């Protein structure tokens, strides 16, 4: 029921760079993950303009941020277009092989890690703060699946018989023991205002 | 053989804002149009990773910038994924109705016109410098078409029996009589280095 996979060599390389490189401005992870959800929401909005029944699986387009101090997680939920099984396998629907290449050689021209969005592999900045990332996704054209990794050079894909969700994607960050400041009402507020104030969709910060 | 269309009200509104608003930093148009081609190239790269025959219509992924002083044009060419007829009609494959809304109210929160990319309607900044824009496009799943507008609240779509191009999109800017500095070898070089130095694809500046 659980399939295990090896990251392509270039992505494994990137993930190891992100975990090991001394770099203080970790807060950008949220900008990047919010930005990816906004892009998924654009995609089902475009699609629905021609066939309005794509929105049958949930008529609202939004982003939610859910801190939990017990499980030491922060969840980012969107009701975007979602990913198909094959999407999950193909580096979470990105061009990671070529994107990592362009990024790696952009650190040759003096650029720093905050520029990771510009290359299209910004999802992996989640490894600035998380020790394990579980992505749950449901796309109209397929079933619900769960993807999971703690780096190490491999990820798993199972089908998910937990919570039906209708449509979208959930990125559960299981945070590193020294990064719990990103569970703080105050601190998430500041980061959302600094780096994400003009996102076209409503962002609800949940309270505990 | 030539169909004429009315822009939706919100897009007409935006275009009129871009043409009339006093605003000096016009140079961003190139950043935005380059950025859109990069996004089209990402899309056929993603597609080709699963079915490699999508690249049968041209194996190279690149951007070219072509100044012409005679016809007073600057052409930006990419061999991206291209647009289908319906794409051309739907605001050049963008979410323009909602995007213009989010943008218009972002000028309520102090943001300026250079932030147009963040809302997904950056193609229209071309109206900072061009008086007429002709877009030529060929997508694997359809024929070659030509879209054209001088604003005025309407655009045309004809099928194009000029140059076969295989796959991609060409954005011909017919420049305003006072914006010919964007035909200068020197000046295009500076703008590409300032705002576009980390684009993952090769950009060839043609010389005349
Ligand atoms: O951070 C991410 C990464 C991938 C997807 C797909 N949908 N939403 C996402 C968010
Ligand atoms: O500036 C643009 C706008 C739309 C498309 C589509 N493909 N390439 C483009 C460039
Ligand atoms: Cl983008």
């Amino acid at each position: 029921e659980v399939e295990t996979f090896a990251f392509q060599a270039e992505i494994a390389q990137l993930m190891s760079l992100i975990i090991n490189t001394f770099y203080s401005n970790k807060e950008i992870f949220l900008r990047e993950l919010i930005s990816n959800s906004s892009d998924a929401l654009d995609k089902i909005r475009y699609e629905s303009l021609t066939d309005p029944s794509k929105l049958d699986s949930g008529k609202e387009l939004h982003i939610n941020l859910i801190p939990n101090k017990q499980d030491r997680t922060l969840t980012i939920v969107d009701t975007g277009i979602g990913m198909t099984k094959a999407d999950l396998i193909n580096n979470l629907g990105t061009i990671a092989k070529s994107g990592t290449k362009a990024f790696m050689e952009a650190l040759q021209a003096g650029a720093d890690i905050s520029m990771i969005g510009q290359f299209g592999v910004g999802f992996y900045s989640a490894y600035l703060v998380a020790e394990k990332v579980t992505v749950i996704t449901k796309h109209n054209d397929d079933e619900q699946y769960a993807w999971e990794s703690s780096a190490g050079g491999s990820f798993t894909v199972r089908t998910d018989t937990g919570e039906p969700m209708g449509r979208g994607t959930k990125v559960i960050l299981h945070l590193k023991e020294d990064q719990t400041e990103y569970l703080e009402e105050r601190r998430i507020k500041e980061i959302v205002k600094k780096h994400s104030q003009f996102i076209g969709y409503p962002i609800t910060l949940f309270v505990e």
